[PDB]
């Protein structure tokens, strides 16, 4: 259990020989600090440009249970029912190609120059929004692509795992969910899972200016601390 490393606009060689090559994850600082976005993105910014849009919504704690669903309506809506007025339930704008849906917003990021070192096109790669309330959880969970998970707005506390402690992660044995724990990271049922105590990881809180490379398998767990909006970049 350690903290994820920290570098400043590190060299591309050195990000690919000591990171990208080796699926080792790090957080890279001096990056997107001056995106546009860092300042400009209040709610209200984003109810001038995106509030009458209809999005995706995730509602429940965590999509993993059973009465989570998912829903849709205008992001006015959602900030006033799940950001703003004392929400009932948490909602999540979660995984959503918003920056296709509103290119205006593409004015406000970039792609990091490091996804270049990808063996894809950058046509290919896929830029998604994460948008919600303090509290939001992302269960840990794989994805098959590299990410830069850039946060923006707010912070959030992010657990990782290396694909060599799969076993100790007991992955869901159905297809659909097989890149998805059965373990709750931050409550685990450790008579049911026992090998999840003795797993190592990395973790760290991701503040506002800050990217982190998530290597392709890696599996990661993200809980939003405060009012969160994070940009992700899935490449190759
Ligand atoms: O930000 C979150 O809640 C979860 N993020 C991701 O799983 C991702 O960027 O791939
Ligand atoms: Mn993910």
């Amino acid at each position: 259990q350690s903290t994820v490393p920290r570098l400043h606009r590190p060299s591309l060689q050195h990000f690919r020989e000591q990171f990208l090559v080796p699926g080792r994850p790090v957080i890279l600082k001096g990056v997107a600090d001056h995106w546009p976005a860092m300042q400009k993105w209040s709610l209200e910014y984003i109810q001038e440009i995106a509030g009458a849009r209809t999005v995706p919504v995730e509602v429940g704690s965590r999509y993993t249970d059973e009465e989570w669903s998912q829903t849709l309506m205008t992001v006015n809506e959602f900030i006033s029912k799940y950001i703003v007025n004392e929400p009932r339930d948490v909602g999540y704008l979660a995984q959503h190609q918003l920056f296709d849906q509103i290119p205006e917003l593409k004015q406000d990021i970039s792609i990091p120059d490091y996804a270049s070192l990808g063996d894809g096109e950058e046509e290919e790669i896929t830029i998604n929004a994460w948008f919600g309330p303090q509290g939001t959880i992302s269960p840990l969970h794989q994805d098959p692509q590299q990410n830069f998970l850039v946060q923006v707005m707010g912070r959030k506390y992010i657990r990782l795992y290396s694909p060599q402690e799969s076993g100790a992660l007991y992955p869901h044995d159905t297809h659909l969910l097989h890149n998805t724990s059965q373990v709750d990271v931050e409550n685990p049922d450790l008579e049911k899972f026992p090998k999840f105590a003795k797993a190592p990881f990395l973790s760290a809180i991701l503040s506002p200016g800050e990217i982190l490379f998530i290597p392709v398998k890696y599996w990661h767990y993200v809980r939003a601390l405060d009012l969160s909006f994070s940009v992700s970049f899935w490449w190759s």
